[PDB]
């Protein structure tokens, strides 16, 4: 069974789950709405400055999007409400432009005529949250969900190992992240968030995050026990989690590895990865999983203590990732 | 005193308002942009390119007050309600973006202002100018173009060398710094796709009509120039690369005196000279529109030459756009 | 019949010149040398920033490099002449360390048992430069030989196509070149290129060039006709070549585009590429042409006086080529 | 009572004590040693990509180099015994090549002729070393000392502040640091830190650090309770540390501001201070604290659970201690 599956928001997000839905012969992108002339959206999937040129064919027919021989239908609707994605019978909608990030706003892809909908950030409302590996078995049915955070994804099945095998008592995180489209190329206004204004490659930039709190959401047995903040930097792509985390039973840094790359090699196969060698940021670049494990760069102050370093493509992880809920959601 | 509002406090706007605070003729009385004024103070107090702002800022009951002077802060969109009279605006530095043309800026005089300075090149036919150039082709205009950051350091390389040996014809190219209008990731940019690209990761190539523009600036120039621009990953400070073929032949020594002699003379405090191993952060904070790299550039004949001339993009013309201001109340 | 090749400099260009030479059934990399163990070098060659992660296993077994199962002897001898290459029959080697660019340098590869060198930088004497698909045909026999610069052999090229076609009166060069190994993070000391020692990332830096002096060797009828300069700007690879000439008879912008074209089709293909299309740098990357054509960034003032520009990418283009010279000098 | 001062290594931190010492009258400059002719050396004291130009005039005479109408003795020695400290009357030599950070090594300065020595790094065996302001008065006349790092001037004000007033119980670091001259412009040999190797601008490059251990040190009732590492990031100057810490004494995060806000106007006045404003990196370039707590970046999770912010400015506040640091061992 394929589930068909419209885009809404063309964006870091939306093109790259778009790319990664194309290696998938169970979900087929069948309509794509943004703010573009299909031509335009053509040359944005085509060209990519952080993943290279697009392996396949794309062309632009009579206004519709043709990739891989696939007519792909391209709207200009900046109101969700007037898609009308029964038209081209969507199961699936991926809301990807940043703006709706609340059961108001996302179910008028459903008042359009779509039957679920995943929003790729954290919810604004108590619309549930699923990072896959962690908290994905506990879906309802519901007709929307959220994906989480690229960075609450990163932390979560990181936070799981730890929290199953040793406990955790209390941790605060660090992420410190690649530039995102939200940000300047220069000082500039940025009135709810004065710092992610300011130049984005001349500055460390600190910032608010709630994916760390969010993780008390998707693993209960923490909540109220973990937060932290962000420090945005200028690369392009690539980010990493730094948790210093408090453990409930000792454990040297030699059993934490061992348990982390078991889950890496048993239950969270394809989503936590383990990694012991000198690598840098780049070398994550592409990587599917969601949570990789840097072995040789985190440190034991002792048994109960320790901090802990695990990358993330925060890009292409959680894009995979929102691909594998969609496919969960319709199972 | 001229009483001056600002429409668009970006990196032009907020440029400018720090070099009014070193003119005894300028004052800054009001400023309009989508911001409060406590953001607004902030934006002043800080700056990644320029560092700390050099005096006094903090805000007293919704205005700005900036060494111990109060001022206007606004929010309106629409430029028409932008009440001017009533702090007694005499010029509007227009400076948003948007408005580069005389129907769009001719509603801050609609609005009680007297005259408008317009921080970009005109969409019509609003004149252009260069400060040492062509100002004293200005003939009592309300609204007046202080043309781009490039014309204004291109312009004046391009008056010594055809006033000196006369230009047959020149092509241009700038390695200009990201600016505003720029993407941090690759994002949409409807009418300039090369520009929507990731801004650290590229080399960006673009059009320009400011090689072209200098023929409106220099008239015996029109049709002799044209150029285009690489977009390259730093924050400031720009180079214009001018390949031009002279009538009269010159060596690279002849050049360069012709271009020094100006630097002290009739183009002292806009065209300037330089004669050492400097790059372009060395250039940051300068005034001047047009730094002339007298060791960077090459002859290939007495005919042939490339020539090579630095400009803080945003420093340079902030100040000429003051210079401007004094020039067109004289 | 297939080349056997040693590498002395496993840097930028030794690197990309190894990871070229796996796709190719002509040529087999049998033996390195650079200042480092067997285990870094593996290291090196597996994670690469720019070109991403090594298409194939990569392993060390007994102090040697092990690539798809092949064995690669590992060497650090600093003095060339003590290399051996005789003892893993090495027929060519590819002179990449930036430090033996003349005869009496890169002679010691042959005292050392190689029968020829390829020096991957401009010759400090009279050894013979090459670019192929301008000059390589004048190849006649010499044991040492040099494969020019990476921008004359962007240059070359499309000079080639001009100067047949409608014939070059005189020219000027800028490129605008990503960054290198030989500048620094932060000012430091560079006391035979002072710019050149300031702060890569915060600064454009201006820098002499005898590229395009150079294209008067490899197109004779070009000599003196022909001269530049280049700004080496924060990017990490690919560069771009800013050609403004005068020429001999008319030719409208379309006329010129056809002519390039023409010739990415013919006679140049595989070295000289026609783009029609809104690129930027990063899309060049990891294209092995050594000049890419940007039809829509260039610009005419009249039929005789144009501006031309065309990327390379600085790494990949030359070192592919660096094996095509290889190729050849064989034959 | 002025203090003739020599600089070995006129690198980074030599052309920043540079600056720093022409606005204080205790301290002169007298004469300065790297490789470098006297011309190259004022043409890189004069123009800094970071700070901007030089305000003093400059100039070389008969191979001096003479700054605000003072004499400059330049020297290109090697080795450092044969600087003849003697001849121009030096009392304290800044060591500042990063190549001379032991007993041995430094003491060729007073074989050279000097009195006392200041190295400008962490010592790598049991030379003393000093954070202004937490235990220079511990300093007991010897002869050669150490300023630490400049990660652990930061660091050590701020844990000072909270040992005295709350305790700590154990606490990790990070600091996300700016790029320095050790590192590389893209992907080169490094083959005691492989990470390090790795093209600066494209990545953010793990480190480890003993600058939070050396902190036990500075402060010997915290031996033992805080380690962590680094994250080195695309900028050119300015890092700031990440503090998690447990605390003996409970305290709210508004107690902590007020307790460092205390400190920063007394004790530790114009050595750690307070911001209570959305900063980010670029605003403390220049800034000579070494230490400069941003209050709203911080988080705390509990009264006993807290993660700190601080910045530095690697250059400038290290290189003003530094001369802090020859005030006080010479009075
Ligand atoms: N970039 C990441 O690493 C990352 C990771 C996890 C989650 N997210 C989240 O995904 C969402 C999008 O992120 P992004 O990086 O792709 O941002 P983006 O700016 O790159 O993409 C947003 C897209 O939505 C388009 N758009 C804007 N308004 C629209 C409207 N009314 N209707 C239709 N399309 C519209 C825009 O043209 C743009 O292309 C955000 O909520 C973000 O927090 C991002
Ligand atoms: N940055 C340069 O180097 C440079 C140099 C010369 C000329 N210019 C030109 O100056 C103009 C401004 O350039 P910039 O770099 O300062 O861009 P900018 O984006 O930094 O500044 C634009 C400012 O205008 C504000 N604004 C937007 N809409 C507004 C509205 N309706 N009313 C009032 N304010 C509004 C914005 O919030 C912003 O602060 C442009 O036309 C530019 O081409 C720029
Ligand atoms: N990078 C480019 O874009 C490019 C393009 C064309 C030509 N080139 C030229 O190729 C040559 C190499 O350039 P690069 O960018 O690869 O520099 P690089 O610094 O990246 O590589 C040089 C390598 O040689 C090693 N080496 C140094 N001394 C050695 C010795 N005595 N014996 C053996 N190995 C030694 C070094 O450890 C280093 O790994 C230069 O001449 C360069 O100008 C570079
Ligand atoms: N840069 C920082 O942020 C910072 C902060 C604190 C401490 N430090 C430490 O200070 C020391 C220098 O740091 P840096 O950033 O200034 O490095 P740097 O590379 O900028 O300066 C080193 C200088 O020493 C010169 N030099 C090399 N060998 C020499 C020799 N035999 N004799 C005389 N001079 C020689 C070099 O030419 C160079 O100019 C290091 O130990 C560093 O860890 C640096
Ligand atoms: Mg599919
Ligand atoms: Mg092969
Ligand atoms: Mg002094």
């Amino acid at each position: 069974m394929v589930i068909r599956v419209g885009i809404n928001g063309f964006g870091r997000i939306g093109r790259v789950v778009f790319r990664a839905a194309q290696r998938r012969n169970d979900i087929e992108i069948v309509g794509i709405n943004d703010l573009l002339d299909a031509d335009y959206m053509a040359y944005m999937l085509k060209y990519d400055s952080t993943h290279g040129r697009f392996e396949g064919a794309v062309e632009v027919q009579g206004g519709a999007l043709v990739v891989n021989g696939k007519k792909i239908r391209v709207t200009s609707e900046r109101d969700p409400a007037n898609l009308k994605w029964n038209e081209i019978n969507v199961d699936v909608v991926v809301e990807s432009t940043g703006l709706f990030l609340s059961d108001d706003t996302a179910r008028k892809h459903i008042q359009a005529g779509a039957k679920k909908v995943v929003i790729t950030g954290p919810s604004k409302d108590d619309t549930p949250m699923f990072v896959m590996g962690v908290n994905h078995t506990t879906y309802k049915g519901e007709a929307i969900v959220s994906n989480a955070s690229c960075t609450t994804n990163c932390l979560a099945p990181l936070a799981k190992v730890l929290n199953d095998k040793f406990g955790i008592v209390e941790g605060l995180m660090t992420t410190v992240h690649a530039t995102t489209a939200t940000q300047k190329t220069v000082d500039g206004p940025s009135q709810k968030d004065w710092r992610g204004g300011r130049g984005a490659a001349q500055n460390i930039i600190p910032s608010s995050t709630g994916a760390a709190k969010a993780v008390g959401k998707i693993i209960p047995s923490l909540n109220g026990k973990l937060t932290g903040m962000a420090f945005r930097v200028p690369t392009p792509n690539v980010s990493v989690v730094d948790l210093t985390v408090r453990l409930e039973r000792p454990a040297t840094y030699k059993q934490i590895c061992d348990a982390i790359k078991a889950a890496s090699e048993g239950e969270l196969k394809g989503i936590l990865g383990y990694v012991d060698e000198e690598i840098v940021s780049s070398d994550i670049n592409g990587i599917p999983l969601t949570s990789v494990f840097d072995a040789r760069a985190g440190i034991s102050l002792n048994d109960n203590f320790v901090k802990l370093v695990s990358w993330y493509d925060n890009e292409t992880g959680y894009s995979n990732k929102v691909l594998d809920l969609i496919a969960h959601i319709t199972k």
